RNA sequence: GGCUCGUGUAGCUCAUUAGCUCCGAGCC
């Protein structure tokens, strides 16, 4: 998963 | 805890778009 930062990315697993 | 999400009524940032901590939630 990723919490696509609401500008930046942050993958976290699937 | 295993699997999936959310930036996250979680945040910081470096830099890396990431990488630091955690959750909270849903299912079995």
């Amino acid at each position: 998963r990723v919490r696509t930062r609401g500008k930046r990315r942050i993958r976290v697993p699937p």
